[PDB]
């Protein structure tokens, strides 16, 4: 049996980049 195949992919991070953008109320390109 296999598991968390989606975590082995980069799409999970592409999703998070947007998530962090909504969270980051200042959306400053800089950190």
């Amino acid at each position: 049996m296999n598991n968390n195949e989606l975590t082995s992919l980069p799409l999970a991070e592409r999703k998070r980049l947007l998530e962090l953008a909504k969270a980051a109320k200042l959306s400053r390109q800089h950190y």
